């Protein structure tokens, strides 16, 4: 289709957090340290906001160094800022489709409500309006029990039993197990568990995003460790299992979707996790086999033909063009596109029904 016809209606992006000190430290006699002037705010991302509920409404440990686990430092922030930066050079800059400065009235802003999805969502503001403001920033969030952007274990009932063996078996599976027992012996750790190829990412990806001296049998296998936390992630939730990715992504998908139905705001904003991106990217037929990196995204672009009327999304994932299921490379019709997601989506309504 000829490009100069098409007009830009509305743009969703989906997010993780930015680089940030790992959740769990590794049970190591030597640890790196985490210095606490990580923390430091680059002022140009200095954006104040207000967290809520969905309507909303009122809202819903420590490392060496003297940094606390899972906190957001300042080269997440930078990150996300990065991100925010490349949305305004795409929105503001090359068309004026949104307004340089924050607008309420154009923006819709979500996050689930952890410390480092909203301090990445402030920085994300921050690049992307440059710190301008024509109103208040609403972070809306949900509280954890009906939280659906991830795949909620504790809340779906029927998600839990379906992957219950999975899960206990995941770590037991063909060259995962033998893997895991490679890495813990050369690294002397092993017997420690539990510690997984997810505890092992965790730390490997925090340290090297900060370029800390990580233990050296922990860089050495730092590949495998990545590749083993996706083939665990991909056995307990694998394309193959339709019924556990809707339960897991479903909800997901459907406001989503619903957006795009709207539009026939201009911008959807969604911190995510990386657990959320792994189903999100598969049912989208999308997946590139990583682990989705700090501050990736997968953006969605909405236009409509000025002259047909047709309506056509392109999908980006990680600042590159994609195809997903139903799409032809390049602008996919709309249609296409969600037919093609129908499989996996999930109403609110079905999705209660489906998860008792």
């Amino acid at each position: 289709v000829d490009r100069s016809l098409l007009k830009l209606k509305m743009v969703q992006v989906v997010f993780r957090h930015g680089a940030r000190s790992p959740l769990k430290p590794l049970p190591l006699e030597e640890q790196v340290e985490w210095n606490p002037q990580l923390l430091e705010v680059p002022p140009q991302t200095q954006f104040d906001y207000t967290v809520t509920n969905l309507a909303g409404g009122p809202k819903p440990t420590t490392l060496k160094g003297g940094m606390f686990a899972g906190q957001l430092t300042k080269v997440g922030m930078q990150q996300m800022f990065a991100l925010g930066e490349r949305l305004r050079k795409n929105y503001v800059e090359d068309i004026p489709f949104l307004s340089p400065t924050f607008n309420p009235q154009e923006v819709f802003i979500r996050s689930t409500n952890i410390f480092r999805n909203l301090e990445s969502t402030r920085c994300l503001l921050a690049g992307l309006f440059q710190c301008q403001k024509e109103g208040p920033i609403i972070i809306h969030t949900d509280e954890a029990d009906s939280e659906v952007l991830y795949p909620n274990y504790q809340s779906c009932w029927s998600l839990r039993q379906r992957t219950r063996g999975r899960r206990q078996t995941a770590s037991l599976q063909p060259g995962i197990s033998e893997d895991l027992k490679k890495v813990k012996d050369r690294m002397g750790i092993d017997s420690s568990d539990k510690v997984d190829f997810f505890i092992l990412l965790d730390n490997v990806a925090a340290e090297q995003a900060h370029n800390l001296p990580s233990c050296p049998m922990l860089k050495r296998f730092a590949r495998m460790i990545e590749q083993r936390a996706v083939d665990t992630s991909l056995y307990i939730l694998p394309k193959e299992d339709r019924e556990s990715l809707q339960m897991a992504v479903g909800p997901f998908l459907h406001i989503l979707e619903s957006n795009l139905l709207k539009a026939m705001r201009k911008l959807y904003l969604y911190a995510a996790h990386d657990v959320t991106f792994i189903p999100l990217l598969m049912t989208l037929g999308i997946f590139d086999h990583k682990w989705p990196p700090f501050a990736v995204d997968l953006t969605m672009e909405l236009y409509q033909h000025l002259e047909s009327k047709e309506w056509f999304v392109q999908l980006y994932y990680h600042g590159k063009e994609q195809v997903p299921r139903g799409c032809p490379d390049g602008l996919c019709p709309l249609d296409m596109f969600l037919n093609a997601m129908s499989v996996y989506t999930l109403s609110p309504e079905k999705y209660h029904a489906l998860c008792s």
